[PDB]
């Protein structure tokens, strides 16, 4: 039984002036507000149970947006962060919604896409100890944690925005863990950056040598939501396969019917309201075409 | 003296789900807020008295994105639009705002792009009599009010979504207005449609002689961001023009220096708490560099 | 053993004027001639002796471009098609190039992209019996090869550009052939639509019960670069891929060095006269950076 | 009578592999092969007669693209550069070409666009003395010839790829030159970096008090396909304007017919080849619009 958690809040700024206007996580990705995505993510590892951090000013306009998670079998909670004080602190905040289960983070500007992609999920959110992570090339690892690895394949040391990165895999935003973490998270002091670091959270599991590090291959796609550019590219990507394909990527409502948590009524209903435009017509295609 | 209105309400229902968190005037094109865009436009027609109309629901966060305009020596006010019934309605809404002053309106969705903008402008700021509107040679005439033009060159009749367009002109989004505009849209009757119909404001000019039709040749961009398609090219024109010229388009810190609506002391001030992102260094950067 | 077959010739009358002095297969994706692109797909299938078919006019510059294919560890040749008369006769030029062996055909014109896409290719092009071909979901159907299931996934019927599409499903440009092709090929007349039709050939394998047709699914990425716009697409959509991850796609020298057809001296010397830009810069830096 | 001449040779590293394959220049921006862009600027420029340089080996390939112009009202001719030995050279090779006239010369990847271009390109046509380029600001000006301007904005210093540049407008790639330029190319000596430099062309005339530099301001777009990203950019630039105007940019059938260098049985003629694509069907809409 595996809960999640959504870090949806952050101040923004390289995005400046954009997002004074609105939390970056809801801004659209090419035809779909941003948290849509780390949404479905979620969703397709499984989890139906989630709770969604965000600023004190944002965290109502997420509820005005997604409510309570029922309409799409999902059950959603909310709470404030109330300063971008680093990514464990995720645990702290989010402690009694995690009790004693095992949980999964995933950052709010993270998008994922790729073949078997829900398999790759799979077998992360059924390990039932330790941690998960990914590894994946990137061109400017110095602005992640990166991952190194010996020449075995296996990873040996982990270090959050170097400025001599030891290698080209960056650990992205996605992270699986058992029922150590929020005592990991405890017990964490502020970087020199002056952040609780998830990476910190990270290199404790790997200490004990329990910290699993799955490579996603060059044939996934993760993008990241961070600057002008990359949410301009990111929002072509989006683009070019929906308009290539007739489907279209993280719609919560396809996932929660494809994985049965919603009937044909249910999306049937979802739609109405939507079938002016678009998205409600996809939305109704999908219960007379059949997918593989 | 001209006073100003932006229109920006609507459902805005194309772009769903992404303008179910917000409205479409509040997204951004590139790196700033949509909104930006059209402001700047009034603001190089000489116009520093502005009325941003939008639905109930999204006038605060316009406010709390533009405040009063002090800080942009603009004077900006704020009305609201109970729902989206006409862009004529603007003039009913923005009746007192109008006062006895000519006036002009934008919609908060277009965005203008082109060498002797302003001047192109100017010339229609400064008629102080009849109405001025522009003509724009497009793909799909029949999403707009459409102008059709005799041999002479001579604008001839105005309709609005027609099936069998005309011409290929369509009437751009940005209107100039004498003081019979206020009487004339008082007289509207709901179209067809439902709507009260700008287009039917600008026919009572034609068919009084005085409304003057300029084409705003292929030279200019006019580009709308009605669709999820055209939000991204709108997105993608300015981020090339911004990253070959290292200048930025429709900002309006930099338009309010130029005009010298503000004074270099002002500009240090706004860029300050912008500094650590580009946008800040941009503005800094107008502090020591000449640009004709 | 497999013999692969590129068909790279075709007027590209859709990309004229663009396409007028040259071949549509020489013109770049992003970075690097589309040809690279079907030539990596049956280099990643395992198969390196091929043979590049283009109109007269053009093949010579195919073997300006890539040579015999040594220096890759390839084994290339070539062939003209005198006139554009259909997919299928890529067969009928090709008969004794194939010989007795098991073949595979790809289109110069698509482009795949996925996780796992060589675990896919492997599978096919290991069968050593029938025929193997993809099915892919797409916007536009009516544009290509269509195959029809039953209830129980069963591909049960193919038509070449129906205007009534019986499925979105279209068979994808990459075609896995035993030694009945040349066979079926030397008995076909041509269609109405005036070619000689590979779908003609597909049908003959249905009709047998021979032809296999597993789903690609939406998780990978099947490109065409037929239309002005979607050539721009796929062009910004490799650049997204490869500014991200600092990887390079359809890189042949790569891909020859990754399956060991080359080794690093040879991959050396490939990179010497490309040095002074990225790609050869790219191609060194493979030489001390272990890629999982 | 202005002569012109198109720089369209090059080696074009920076974009190699794509380039082995076929001359940049021939590449297409979007829909059409560059050099059109380049042609076209002189052709609203009012020049007819003009000479194309390149390689050796893509000569051929030019002369095939584009005969000798007659078919467009152009009388073009063809020269090859043995080797890519400076910009100067064009007036060495084009020495005979330009006999005793005035002269303009254009480089081949070279895109310019934008509003009353073609007033821009009169005004310096018709000096008949002396030397007219343009300032351009852009965010990269050590790419290129920089030119600082005086606190009167009177250009008094050249610099060609200066590390520290002066300031941050450069001079494009369009020049216009007097009975001059000739005789001060015949008495350049290499520079440096081993080129007969234009830049050094242009300072000749600034010593003299000949050098006209006006500024193309931030209303236009110049754009260089330099590098495979900004290739892509110039791209979606275009298609972005022709998708939403349904004119095309550049298209020198269109640009010879407006200004009469052939008439409508010509232009009609020039069509019917092309009639199955859009290209073609563009040009016959042209003969029943009218376009302002
Ligand atoms: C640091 C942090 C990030 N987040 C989220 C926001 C982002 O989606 C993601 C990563 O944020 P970042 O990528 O670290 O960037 P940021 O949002 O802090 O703002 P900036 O660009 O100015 O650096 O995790 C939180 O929710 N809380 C936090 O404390
Ligand atoms: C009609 C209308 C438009 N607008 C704004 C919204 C748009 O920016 C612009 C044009 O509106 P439209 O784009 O014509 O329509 P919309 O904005 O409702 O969007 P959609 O049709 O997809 O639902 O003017 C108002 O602010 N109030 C209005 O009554
Ligand atoms: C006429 C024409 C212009 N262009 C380009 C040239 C210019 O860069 C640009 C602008 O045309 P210009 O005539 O320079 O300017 P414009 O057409 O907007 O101005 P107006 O309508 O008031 O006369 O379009 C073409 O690409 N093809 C053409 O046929
Ligand atoms: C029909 C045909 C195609 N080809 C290649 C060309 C393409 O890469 C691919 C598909 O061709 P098409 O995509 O069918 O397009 P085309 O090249 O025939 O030209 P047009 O756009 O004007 O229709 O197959 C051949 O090599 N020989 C052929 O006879
Ligand atoms: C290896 C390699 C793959 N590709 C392509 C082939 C595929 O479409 C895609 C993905 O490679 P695949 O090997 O299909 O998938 P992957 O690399 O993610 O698999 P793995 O988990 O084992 O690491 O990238 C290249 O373009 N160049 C290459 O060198
Ligand atoms: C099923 C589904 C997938 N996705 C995303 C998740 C995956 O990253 C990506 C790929 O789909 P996957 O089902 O993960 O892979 P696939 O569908 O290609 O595999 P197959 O077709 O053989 O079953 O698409 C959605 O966005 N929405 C959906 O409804
Ligand atoms: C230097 C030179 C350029 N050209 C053309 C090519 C270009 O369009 C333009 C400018 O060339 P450049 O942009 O200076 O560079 P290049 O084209 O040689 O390519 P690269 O730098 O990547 O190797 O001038 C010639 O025709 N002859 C020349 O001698
Ligand atoms: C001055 C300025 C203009 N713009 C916009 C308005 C116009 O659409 C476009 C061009 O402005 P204009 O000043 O009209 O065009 P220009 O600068 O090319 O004219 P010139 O140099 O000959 O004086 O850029 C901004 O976005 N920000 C600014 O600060």
């Amino acid at each position: 039984k595996r809960k999640g958690i959504i870090l949806a809040g952050g101040s923004g700024t390289r995005l400046h002036p954009a997002t004074l206007a609105i939390s970056k996580q809801l801004l659209p990705v090419y035809d779909k507000p941003m948290i849509y995505y780390p949404l479905s993510t979620l969703m397709l590892a499984g989890i139906r149970e989630i709770l969604i951090i965000s600023t004190p000013q944002d965290t109502p306009r997420f509820q005005q947006l997604l409510g309570d998670g029922s309409n799409w079998g999902l059950d959603l909670q909310y709470a404030v962060q109330p300063s971008p004080d680093g990514l464990a602190q995720a645990f702290l905040i989010g402690e009694s919604f995690i009790g004693n289960d095992l949980s999964a983070l995933v950052l709010g500007d993270n998008l994922y896409y790729g073949h078997d992609f829900h398999e790759l999920l799979g077998s992360a959110s059924q390990r039932q100890t330790g941690a998960s992570v990914f590894a994946y090339h990137v061109l400017d690892p110095e602005r992640y944690g990166v991952v190194e690895f010996d020449q075995g394949g296996k990873a040996i040391s982990l270090e959050e925005k170097p400025l001599e990165p030891k290698s080209n895999y960056a650990v992205t935003g996605l992270y699986f863990y058992d029922q150590q973490v929020v005592d990991i998270a405890r017990d964490l002091k502020p970087s020199p950056r002056g952040e609780l670091e998830i990476t910190d959270v990270n290199r404790a599991y790997l200490e004990r040598g329990q910290l699993s590090v799955e490579i996603m291959g060059r044939g996934y796609a993760w993008l990241d939501t961070g600057t002008h550019d990359s949410l301009l590219e990111a929002g072509q990507f989006i683009a070019t396969l929906e308009n290539r394909q007739g489907l279209k990527v993280a719609c919560p409502e396809e996932i929660a019917y494809r994985q049965k948590w919603i009937d044909a009524a249910q999306l049937e209903k979802l739609a109405a309201p939507l079938a002016k435009n678009g998205y409600g017509q996809y939305l109704k295609r999908l219960l007379t075409e059949t997918v593989y």
